[PDB]
């Protein structure tokens, strides 16, 4: 019956908003109280003020950022109906790997094809700036850009993501899961619930479904690359330390 | 309205069944089929450091637990009505003190109700321990103990937790009106409850008030003790 799957959309939109304070509702608006540009090296010097290299900053930029936007997405898979009850190794296996789509997805939400919104918001970062910057981090965040834009013309809502973050992180299909029965079963509603939520509230974007699942395609190709690109800096620079929480990850 | 509270009464209560699987009537027939834990040796055969083991078992319940609550608060009425940061703090705040109001329901003298029901610790084998857990749940033990002596059915604890959930006074509540509001109208319920399904009980009403005086007091030691815990992965810690 809808009603089970309705009122399953709507626990995990209201979890949803609870876990996660920068809402793709809240950065479309700003990305249209405006945000400080940084295009250049010297306005990342205002960045600072306004809110090691450039380069090496900016990079562990990202990590401690990302490092609290895992801390949100355990928040949230905690939330998810099942997931608690689960067995621990593949809680710990689920977020291990489930996590970086997660993120690529949250931020094509704060991504245009122009840029990117940085401290909750408060700033905003040039996809040209990305590009030119010290030979491994010149192409950091380019792919990303590049799915971001794909991704964010079917123009998804928050309501929407909700489920869809949901579905990603309980797979089954991933490395290490013991019982694989029950994560499987979790997402058939999951599917279930994401499948009427699409039909609801895009009525117009026919498979929209199909197209949406499609992205995951995109999404795994996107990790691969990031992975063996932070694997280089580590040799590059011995220098740099990451977080533990990163670690395990990763 | 005579009717009306009655009425919240069976909301409440059917919600609350559905909500948490174990009840305390099934609880109670399952203490008088459990394997019983009472040895170390007992212990490495039912799962088929040891201290630790068994501390963080009570970590994945209590987390466990946490969910089926967020889910009866759910039912409430008007619960989810309130401003949606003001939910997060009633949770947050009361989740502790409704799970001793719950670990309760399978405690006894010599024991607590184990993986929903299919086991039982001894109650002197949990104080048979090391000295960051051999008075652990001591102090638990206690509080069930003065807290069973009122023989409350879930009908009543039921709506008593409901009443624990929207505590008005929680830090950072930032509409205090409508919690009240609510709180107020369970109470009222819980006021019919208590004197309908114990009339011989008097001012038993008045005896569960001063409980949650109790409940605050073994949550903040609790506290103080999930804290001195810290003076003996990364991804489950944060699940934690
Ligand atoms: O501090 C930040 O929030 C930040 C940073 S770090 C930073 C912020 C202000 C001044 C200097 C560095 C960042 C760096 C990149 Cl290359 C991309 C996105 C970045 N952000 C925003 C952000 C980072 C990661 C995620 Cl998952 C979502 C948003
Ligand atoms: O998983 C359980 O059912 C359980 C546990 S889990 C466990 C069982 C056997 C060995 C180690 C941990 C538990 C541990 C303690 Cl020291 C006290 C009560 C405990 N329980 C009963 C319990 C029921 C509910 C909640 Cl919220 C917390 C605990
Ligand atoms: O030992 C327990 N919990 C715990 C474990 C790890 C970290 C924090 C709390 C426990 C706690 C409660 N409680 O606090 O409401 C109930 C039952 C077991």
């Amino acid at each position: 019956e809808s009603a089970d799957l309705r009122a399953l959309a709507k626990h995990l939109y209201d979890s949803y908003i609870k876990s996660f304070p920068l809402t793709k509702a809240k950065a479309r608006a700003i990305l249209t109280k405006s945000p400080f540009v940084i295009y250049d090296m010297n306005s990342l010097m205002m960045g600072e003020d306004k809110i090691k290299e450039v380069a090496i900053r900016i990079f562990q930029g990202c990590q401690f950022r990302s490092v609290e936007a895992v801390q949100e997405i355990t928040e949230y898979a905690k939330s998810i109906p099942g997931f608690v009850n689960l067995d621990l190794n593949d809680q710990v296996t689920l977020l291990k790997y489930g996590v970086h789509e997660i993120i690529y997805t949250m931020l094509a939400s704060l991504m245009n094809k122009d840029g990117v919104l940085i401290s909750e918001g408060q700033g905003f970062m040039t996809r040209e700036f990305l590009k030119s910057l010290r030979k491994p981090f010149g192409d950091f965040m380019e792919p990303k850009f590049e799915f971001a834009v794909k991704f964010n013309a079917l123009e998804l809502d928050d309501s929407d993501l909700a489920i869809f973050i949901a579905v990603i992180i309980l797979s089954g299909d991933r490395p290490g899961l013991l019982n694989v029965k029950p994560i499987e079963d979790i997402q058939d509603n999951l599917l279930q619930a994401l499948e009427l939520q699409l039909k609801l509230n895009h009525p117009e974007s026919s498979q929209l479904f199909a197209k949406l699942l499609q992205k995951m395609t995109d999404l795994r190709q996107i990790v691969t690359e990031h992975v063996q690109l932070l694997q280089v800096i580590k040799k590059t620079e011995t220098d740099m330390s990451l977080h533990p929480l990163l670690q395990e990850i990763y």
